[PDB]
RNA sequence: GCGAAUAUUCGCUU
RNA sequence: GCGAAUAUUCGCUU
């Protein structure tokens, strides 16, 4: 089962940086992704190109951790690619998902 | 630690298919790679663009398994990207290495 | 679904 | 280095 990161460099190939980001945004935004470390599905409704796996967030307990730290400590999932963007899913404080750690699904 | 697959789509970006394969070949052939499932290092001395993770090989016992099957059964390592090539390392019957499952090293 | 710990056996070039 | 099994506790939106 291919990951969202695998999809990004397999679905459409583009040498233009801005055209790559607009095409990837058009292809992914709306799809439901399944995380490989927790059996939860999320609807990806945005892609944060200003964040990467070294970016940090605030936990429910109020401590700050990087995405690298979070998934290593919580699920023992080692993120290898540091240049990838972070997907964002809005509920109801959005969930920031790593493309390398998410499977694809045909969805609305 | 970035993988060889991560390297392929981060080191040099090329829209031309043949130029991508020649540049990747030039950049990788000669480097020593470390597999993340077994603490062994291999010198990559060729890239087999005619093989992928669904390709099969003959085991020491003489049974035929795909690369997907091998690493799932032997090391519980799930290969997600099916379009990637297979690296080849010659000894002394070469070892066929999956880019997704290999870390990089500065080497001769 | 992915992990952690302790104990006891195990598998591993491709 | 990555795993497997059995048993006993555990952690998990980001």
């Amino acid at each position: 089962s291919e990951t969202v990161l695998d999809f990004m460099f397999n679905f459409y190939h583009q040498t233009e940086e801005h055209k790559f980001q607009e095409q990837v945004s058009k292809e992914l935004i709306g799809l439901v992704v399944l995380t490989k470390y927790n059996n939860k599905t999320y609807r990806v409704d945005d892609i944060d190109w200003d964040q990467n796996p070294k970016s940090t967030f605030k936990k429910a307990d109020g401590s700050e951790v990087s995405f690298l730290e979070y998934y290593r400590k919580q699920y023992n999932q080692e993120i290898t690619d540091l240049k990838q963007p972070v997907l964002v899913s809005q509920p109801k404080g959005p969930a920031m998902l790593i493309p390398e750690l998410c499977y694809l699904t045909g969805l609305t």
